């Protein structure tokens, strides 16, 4: 009986520590911040933004994976509307590098346009039978100006040229060559025997410039994480979700540690042996070893951290995240597995004090809230623009009246690109690992030590005594 | 002497802790919220409304029982008064399923309108003699439409039709049955006389499923308490409340712990050996154990945490409510008695942790102060409507200047139906219990535990950096 | 060497403890508030204004007196000046009981007129010569308004009626009769020899009536304590105030652990041997054994918590006073001598909160600063009429331009009459022993026992979560 | 592995502690305020102006030395622009004592107005040779408005009097007596053969009147140091700044226990032996351990306590100040070395106890930066007048768009003369020492003890529950 241990201990949040500076070897933007959270999972920054309506859908998701980060699809919406935005990430880069659109000479270019519009694309490969997939031409804008009559076989308007192409698993480094010695822009991939197994573009060659730390499949696509819950419809959700491209889904729930979860996750698993997994909420040590062995490879950590969650007010339920997310990565650790530390997080510091606790990326939420990416609702209140920011567990969202919330519905001030929010909490990220010396995170977990701060360390610790009229990107 | 022991320990208030998750087996809508409080008392809800002038009338001693909780009846005023207010609650279901109101033939049809308008009934069972009872008619509202004069005879203008009767004890699910076979509302149930002994409606079997969780009697009808402090006049008091049908009474004082008041109980306790008694409040394991030792069923708790009280900052004495709790819960168990958490409670979350740290109910005033029921003034600020709040201690309540109070006077913003502030409570009752898998409030003192939080962790634990302009009915 | 222990320990304030209940077999009306500072020192209530200008002239000396506590003269002005004020409060209640005024009758009626409007009498005993004091007749209001000319021997317009008297020493009850017998309001003193020794009046035994708890001395005059620094001119002050009355003398300083503090207070005492002597400010048990092993009887505690007061902030020095009062109190039982807890009192129970850490009475400024009698300028702001209150060490205080301040200027608002304040906090204290079970502050010190309370504690502690227009004459 | 020594320990800032009282035998104006904080650096105050853009500019440099402190020129400039700085520190008092300006006769009155004018000076010793310095005459403002045409030799318009000398040495003492018998303002210095060396003047000897404890080298002249980084160009830099007159050079870093830090540092030191070195911020033992070992003389303790620093914020890094320089303090005596506290300190009580837990002096920046002498751009707001402030970490001060700052930009409001700050610093300062009996700043570091506060503690040790609207020159 706990009777007599009914006041366990004391939790820490990122406010009450200060991570101790220490010898250092290295500066700020030589350190590593990439991440393995699973054998098919590796990201080139901690960083993962939260599966929440109102701050990750395919665009956000596509910015944080350029940035190297992950991006986790929110399932407020139907599998097969979870499912596309899902395939649109993977859609983004290389889109067809493997599993390309085409249509036969059969097929009326109007139908390649209707194809052509909904995917936006310049040209559609065409093969001679759909099963057969021999590459015969490929239809293009230039082709689809020239046409006056869209209702018409795609064979009567077409591109029986030379064709060019590549065999099956040249790099892009290979194609772009290809591409420049015929001063082309698509390069079609067939097999040996002339079927088409993909498409490379210059587009793909110049993204891989332009967004040099992308977090990548086998394929060169962009990464995607996506949410399902434990309900009767999780299974067809996560196989719509796989069958889309998801690297990952996560098993988002308010009580991880709950029979039920460990029930369904463990059927989950039992029937996705391979796939990566990532599971619910937890804020103890037993809760994570729950879940890792129910068969979860990476437990996200924090019951009522949130910025718009109310659990901890309503319910009188949760831990001090500092705390929580050290006690669990105990636990990472015995089973070397990881963590993702998921909110309260507000500061760039906060998330290097999130890493040093044990945690091997943080999720966040409240900061991509009002980002362009960001599917939040725009408001305008004193002339300044807002987005919309509701916790999943607010009324609002667990729409289709008050049904007894767990969260709140709020707005943020709009914060433009995400590319930007990311750049300056890196820079924090790097300057944070580079005072206590730790090369990676792994130093990080095993160097790193903190100092408590009272109320008043806290109020030292921020700007004071001094009249701020324009505050820095990074800090308010 | 504890002149070396000046300084004895630390105590904590609802803010200083959390609930921390566990392993659960119990979902929130399979919890157990019963509790019993003493052989004849049982509430469905661990919730309580307290005995103030601007809290608890009889409607709200009503709407807390039908919600399943109990309601203590307030003693600012005549003993007359509040053993009515009394009788209005037991009246309220099954109110004439014993001691039912009868008039004689004798009688006028004005003395019956009399009575009717004064308890308001549709009908008046007809007697031949007061004393002996025995059911010679009904007169009904259709009577008294069709009656001229009322200056007459009750029997003149009568309904003497085939009687169609019950035995005493039917219960409701036969009565209704009767009641059907035969196209009534009203089925007076007589002995193997025709002695009248009571009545059933149809009414009475409708709030029956209206209000499926009313705690209440052995006779269906609703629960109720009143309150009786440490006077000359108590006695007469407690008598005149017990009379009335009060199912237990509170003894309400500012220091349980005191000589006088132990000795008032122990004397009221000698008189009422059978009947359920609640005591005054205390802060202490020996103020518990002082109470139970003088006879006491239950013991309220709460010296000082009162959102309207001033005793900690006028009389400087008290200690933080989750320790008071907790201290004095030690000798419940020693006792096998109950205890009550009295006051500090903000938030349905606070419940949780009350009920955690070893309570088996909680009272309420703050958060019931501005509905319907509750007897406060209304007050108009800025275009919104409020509700008077005042501490028992105030200078007003206290009234027949200033006489040093020890509580201040206040008002709250108006709320609405007690019934929905019930039923948003609850549910965070319900998530608190499932997310450390208590499905009874038994397993929660004897399995959960509290993490320590700073007030930076508090900070956390709210919502934080957002901005919110429409509030959770749960959460402002 | 302490560089070892730089860190010492941890302190408390009256905001970080609650004072525990427990069993009580006294009622607050009951509780004994007398306190003895010293042989010649016990004041009715443990209450003592603060030696400030804006607070202690002789109104506010004379309010305090008739309320049962001791007035504390301030310094800030002449040794005749502070010495008039003083034998303002003797001449106050039973003013000329002994050293009566008188004249002879060589001297003119005009010199009558003004001793009676100098020190505002409406008779002047009149003796047959100065030296003889022999009581030849007595002048008064009736008397001048029947003179025409005061340029004459107060002689030739007289009273040589037959005098009635009374033999010195005869009490105020003895003289009541007689004066009640005589239908007079005047009753000479005079021994068997017809030697003027005082003057007994029908106001004084009125006064008896109307302040039955007022601190007196052995002549039934109003307690009195001034204040003198630790320069060259303090003998000649503290004479001159002991001259005038005063009961005990204030060594008021900023550091009473000083040297040159100590070395005067010892010359102080070799000097006056049998006087009351209350000694500058410490917060240490080693400041208060050195004022005590110095020669002082009570030993006031406090260095920093006044409401003005900067010293923590401009010096960074100080203890919390609670912890203060202790650990000096810990050394006042080890002597059989008195504590004064001094300032950072703004509530009834931080009152009892400081007489329970080991305190015998408490001095307040703060608290009567904006009262009738304070000699505060008024200022006006908002229309609210406001009464300055400034820190004796403050530029303005310090004056006759900024000159290093260890306290502020400011002001508060208008109290009223200062019987007012001290009625609403003694029911604060009653309140307080009441719920400890102190019948007086001694089983106070003995068994009073405090719990430790964080913020969040303390925020329970006061009234929260309801809106207040119309605050208590005891908080707020 | 630290990672089971993860949560290290707690920290204290200054307002988590008092200074305890203590017995003393020194009044205020009695104590020590010298500090020696290297062979050649000695300060008659323990104050020091941060290395600010906004704060230490010449100006300020120079006010601050003649009140006795030292000023740190900033390096927001080129190494030539803070050069020249330095050196008009240098020529502030006793100027020309030693390398003098000159000019020979064959230069043109022109050139010698062009340099009384660059430099502002009545006179221009003039030698022979520039190379042989034989002393020859002077010109002087009289000499200038006497000539017409300024195109001529400087000796067609001379001074070929009776030239009045000194020998090299003569003190100003000696000098004072040499120009009042002579009635002349300028004393040239030569040497037995009558080359000029130097020049003593009137303003010399009243300077040191004015300022008697103003700073200063062996020359007379006021003391100064300067800022230099970890750069390509420091050595360069520290050359320039030695050369031209820097008593000492503060290589200033953000994490100065960094390889490269301390390896530019080995590597400055190995260049520069005998010069004084002060060294970047750390705030733990290690930190300064690794400085002292790398050659430093000086190490200032402060990592994220700086009013406009968001270092613990953006980072997450630091450590409480009054722990930081504790436990650097331990090393600096273990090497008999010194430390300047670095930051966090807003009032003069913060500094009594930054040097109570081990330094040697405070460093101050946000205290300094609205003064006359402060370099901030002013702003008016509300109609009052503003000086920017801002962190050399801000944007802005990392200037030639945000490029990830670790400090704000901000503003403070127009304090008035430096001096008088400087004069209310130590008037604290010296009421601090006097209360815990420190004579001088080593019995402070041996003696003076902490007692903790809690926030309630600190509450009450500022001034409370009083209006006040006008402040203390002292207190905000
Ligand atoms: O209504 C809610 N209640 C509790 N947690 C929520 C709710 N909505 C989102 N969350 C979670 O809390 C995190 C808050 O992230 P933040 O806004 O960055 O602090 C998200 O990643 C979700 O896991
Ligand atoms: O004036 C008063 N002083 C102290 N306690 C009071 C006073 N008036 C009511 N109370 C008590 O404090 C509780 C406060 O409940 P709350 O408003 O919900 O926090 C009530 O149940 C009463 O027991
Ligand atoms: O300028 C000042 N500095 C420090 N203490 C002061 C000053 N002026 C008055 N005091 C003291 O602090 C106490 C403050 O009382 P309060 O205003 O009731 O808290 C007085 O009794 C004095 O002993
Ligand atoms: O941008 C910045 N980040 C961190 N520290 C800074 C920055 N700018 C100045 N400082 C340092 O922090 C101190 C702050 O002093 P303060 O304003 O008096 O508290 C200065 O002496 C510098 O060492």
């Amino acid at each position: 009986s706990n009777w007599d241990t009914k006041f366990l201990k004391k939790g820490y949040t990122f406010d009450d520590v200060l991570l101790i500076p220490a010898e250092s070897h290295v500066l700020p933007n030589e350190v590593d911040l990439k991440t393995k959270l699973a054998d098919n999972l590796t990201l080139n920054i901690p960083i993962i933004t939260a599966a929440m309506d109102t701050v990750t859908g395919s665009k956000m998701a596509i910015a944080i994976a350029r940035a190297g980060g992950l991006g986790v699809i929110h399932k407020n919406m139907s599998i097969t509307e979870q499912a596309e935005e899902v395939r649109k990430v993977k859609r983004s880069e290389n889109g067809v590098i493997i599993d390309p659109f085409f249509l036969t000479p059969e097929h009326k270019v109007s139908e390649a346009e209707e194809l052509m519009q909904r995917y936006r694309i310049s040209g559609v490969p065409i093969v001679e039978t759909l099963a057969n997939r021999k590459l015969v031409g490929i239809i293009t804008n230039r082709d689809m100006r020239f046409i006056s009559d869209y209702n018409a076989p795609i064979s009567e308007h077409m591109t029986s040229e030379h064709l060019v192409t590549a065999a099956v698993g040249t790099d892009l480094e290979t194609a772009e060559r290809i591409l420049h010695e015929h001063r082309i822009e698509k390069l079609p991939l067939v097999d040996n025997s002339g079927r088409l197994s993909g498409l490379i573009t210059i587009k793909d060659i110049e993204k891989v410039i332009e967004f040099p730390h992308a977090a990548k499949d086998e394929f060169g696509r962009l990464l995607v994480a996506a949410a399902v819950g434990v309900t009767s419809d999780t299974f067809e959700r996560a196989e719509a979700l796989f069958e889309a491209g998801a690297d990952a889904i996560v098993i988002d729930t308010a009580h991880g540690h709950s029979a039920g979860v460990l029930r369904k996750i463990a059927e989950i698993r039992a029937h996705f042996p391979n796939r990566t997994l990532i599971a619910g909420n937890i804020a103890t040590a037993e809760g994570a070893r729950a879940l890792y062995d129910a068969g979860v490879d990476v437990v996200k950590v924090g019951i009522g951290p949130g910025s718009i969650c109310t659990t901890r007010v309503v319910a009188g339920v949760g831990v001090p995240q500092v705390t929580a997310i050290y006690d669990a990565a105990a636990v990472a650790r015995e089973y070397g597995k990881t963590i993702i530390a998921d909110g309260g997080i507000k500061y760039s510091g906060d998330i290097v004090k999130a890493l040093a606790a044990g945690g091997n990326a943080v999720m966040l939420g409240s900061m991509f809230a009002g980002t362009d990416e960001a599917p939040g609702e725009t408001e305008i209140y004193q002339g300044r623009k807002y987005k919309t920011y509701r916790g999943m567990g607010s009324i609002a969202a667990m729409k289709k009246n008050k049904l007894v919330p767990e969260g709140i519905e709020g707005r943020v001030a709009y914060k433009g690109a995400a590319s930007d929010i990311v750049f300056q909490m890196l820079g924090g990220i790097r300057s944070g690992m580079g005072y206590v010396g730790a090369g990676d995170i792994q130093e990080l977990h095993e160097n790193a030590q903190f100092v408590e701060m009272s109320g008043a360390g806290l109020i030292e610790s921020h700007p004071h005594d001094v009249q701020i009229t324009n505050e820095a990107p990074n800090y308010s």
